[PDB]
């Protein structure tokens, strides 16, 4: 049952709608907050906003990296003088289901595969009940950064299966995501080795051990993609993670941005421990007419069970050659100071996916990119039909929160310059 940020602070002048949509049978609470453009609606795009995790909220980019407002120690809403609907009506689901403000009695996502399930019949009903997305024209596209570099492509597909669709995919945007592990995963030792940006954070004895735990965890990876089994994904995983994130994690440096420090346990972004406030207070949880008795970020469990699944490691990279063989734009940026996922990484792997083009997007050439707004060299481009790998300088793993100009540049050029970079 729908109610209206209306009565909330958040976006003013706009027209936001938040609540709920009912999937009955499975008995899945579905959560959203929206918001219309900032411009018109009826010209103007929609957009689902994709967190990762697995099992965080997706909130948590809307206070905090693209959204209207913020949230500062006086747990009071804050106006981003850079919002990613300033020119488009953007969705704010809480996938999968007992995320953040979703929730069910009995259910699974225990994996991908079925998370893009609920998605899409989400979306379905969701279009229904607000026909003014679509008719008019307006073009939707989905984005997310990290873990929904694996739901993002999945879910897509999933969409695009349905002929029977009460709407229309546009493009994706996937920033600072995890997608091809088998191939971003060596781009780790180079990325903390002071070989892509920032310099060496880790002693070089440190970085041999990366080298030599490679060659095994990459095999491990293999052997995942190629059979999809519990029995490799599980320790792929563990194995892979251990030699690999660990180490950087040793130092204590922000895994998000290696620039920044946040050592063992606290926060590596404490304002988010802010957010988790302002959603639980009992005005803020109740204007929103959420269902839930506690709101929580990430839910412990469903990451556990995405890790015991096999999850993290299946080669969700294999998606993005059907899409981009079905003639779907697509945007891989990657702010360049994160490690967790890398554009060091990134770039690799879009620089050799599949895809009609192949030879072509290895042949074409990286070029300096000047941000719409700001006239300033802002990132890094490889360019190719619907196909576009943008470096983002200054960029860390949440691009719209360190450079909230650029990002909206690289957003709305995209979203409205042509699929084009």
């Amino acid at each position: 049952k729908i109610k209206d940020p209306k009565i909330l602070g958040i976006d003013p002048n706009v027209t936001q709608y938040t609540g709920y949509l009912d999937v009955e049978d499975e008995d899945k609470h579905f959560f959203f907050w929206t918001f219309e453009s900032r411009n018109d609606p009826a010209k103007d795009p929609v957009i689902l906003w994709l967190n990762g995790g697995p099992g965080c909220s997706s909130l948590t980019g809307l206070f905090f990296a693209l959204g209207p407002s913020s949230i500062g120690p006086d747990l009071k809403p804050i106006g981003n003088p850079y919002s990613w609907n300033s020119n488009a009506t953007v969705i704010f689901l809480d996938q999968p289901v007992n995320v953040g403000f979703s929730y069910s009695g009995s259910s699974g996502v225990s994996n991908t595969v079925a998370a893009g399930k609920d998605v899409y019949n989400f979306l379905e009903l969701f279009f229904d009940q607000f026909p003014e997305y679509v008719n008019k024209g307006q073009d939707f596209h989905i984005a997310g950064a990290s873990y929904a570099g694996h739901y993002i492509p999945v879910f897509a597909s999933e969409i695009l299966s349905h002929k029977d669709r009460n709407f229309n995919l546009t493009s994706v945007l996937i920033g600072n995501g995890l997608t091809d592990p088998l191939t971003q995963y060596n781009y780790y030792e180079p990325m903390a080795c002071g070989e892509g940006g920032e310099p060496s954070v880790l002693p070089s004895e440190e970085c041999s051990a990366m080298e030599d735990s490679l060659e095994r965890c990459l095999g491990l990876i293999e052997s995942c993609y190629d059979s999809q089994s519990v029995w490799s994904c599980v320790p792929a995983t563990i194995y892979c993670n251990n030699a690999q994130l660990a180490p950087y994690q040793r130092t204590g440096r922000n895994v998000y941005d290696i620039r920044k420090d946040c050592e063992g346990g606290n926060l590596c972004y404490p304002t988010l421990q802010d957010i988790d406030d302002y959603l639980n207070q009992d005005y803020v949880k109740e204007a929103v007419g959420a269902e839930v008795d506690h709101y929580e970020s990430c839910n412990f469990d469903i990451n556990r069970n995405f890790l015991f699944a096999g999850d993290w490691m299946k080669p969700y990279h294999t998606a993005v050659t059907d899409l981009l063989n079905q003639d779907l734009p697509i945007l891989v940026y990657a702010g360049d100071k994160d490690f967790i996922c890398n554009w060091l990484g990134n770039k690799a792997w879009t620089d050799v996916l599949p895809w009609k083009y192949d030879e072509e997007f290895a042949s074409q050439k990286v070029r300096n990119w000047t941000a719409s707004i700001t006239d300033e060299v802002a990132g890094e481009v490889k360019s190719y039909k619907h196909f576009t790998y943008l470096r983002v300088f200054n960029g860390g793993h949440m691009v719209p929160f360190d450079v909230p100009e650029n990002a909206l540049s690289m957003v709305n050029e995209w979203i409205h310059g042509g699929f084009s970079l």
